[PDB]
């Protein structure tokens, strides 16, 4: 009699870093005289083609991350991820071997976008800008989710507004975004000054976080 392949659950959705068992089930048994299962794991990557995972049920296949591992006899399977990373997306199908037939239904494994909270950083002006007259003081925030963040200037101390430009990235296939917060003045203007710092307000932050540095250069 041939062999009906089920799986579960249909998906699930983890973080990278946790871990991951997904079952397998056979209506008759794979158990063949050997001791051995034939039970084969294939994982289908976005827009590619199949890749063999395990074989005879808890064999991995070499070359294949070490994350993954199998186990199970007879009718009951499951594949083991100890730690899920961002490469894992796709749909997980079991396949028998005792005689040719279709995948299982599959279970396609999501991965969440969390809160991912920016690296913030201050860069001082070249000297060659200040040589062409114009003074730039770039805050960077890199890779961080969701898109939502607040920079604040403050120049000596002094809230500023009006003379700072952002320059967002596409989102990332990460879901990630980058920022780059300019805030330009004369070279005049800004030899003025001495404290140059900017605030992120961000919801991966519990705080607000400033960089600064001291003209003339003391990175606070």
């Amino acid at each position: 009699m041939d062999i009906v392949m089920t799986q579960t659950p249909v998906s699930l959705a983890v973080t990278p870093g946790q871990s991951a068992s997904i079952s397998c089930r056979s209506s008759q048994s794979l158990l063949h005289g050997d001791g051995r299962s034939y039970l084969y794991w294939y994982v289908q990557r976005p827009g590619q083609s199949p890749q063999l995972l395990m074989y005879e049920a808890s064999t991995r296949v070499s070359g294949v991350p070490d994350r993954f591992t199998g186990s199970g006899s007879g009718t009951d399977f499951t594949l083991k991820i100890s730690r899920v990373e961002a490469e894992d997306v796709g749909v997980y199908y079991c396949m028998q071997g005792t005689h040719w037939g279709t995948f299982g239904p599959g279970t396609k494994v999501d991965i969440k976008r969390t809160v991912a909270a920016p690296s913030v950083f201050i860069f001082p002006p070249s000297d060659e800008q200040l040589k062409s007259g114009t003074a730039s003081v770039v805050c960077l925030l890199n890779n961080f989710y969701p898109r939502e963040a607040k920079v604040q200037w403050k120049v000596d101390n002094a809230l500023q507004s009006g003379n700072s430009q952002e320059s967002v990235t596409e989102q990332d296939k990460d879901s990630t975004y980058s920022l780059s917060s300019t805030l330009t003045l004369s070279k005049a203007d800004y030899e003025k000054h001495k404290v140059y710092a900017c605030e992120v307000t961000h919801q991966g932050l519990s705080s607000p976080v400033t960089k600064s540095f001291n003209r003339g250069a003391l990175e606070v």
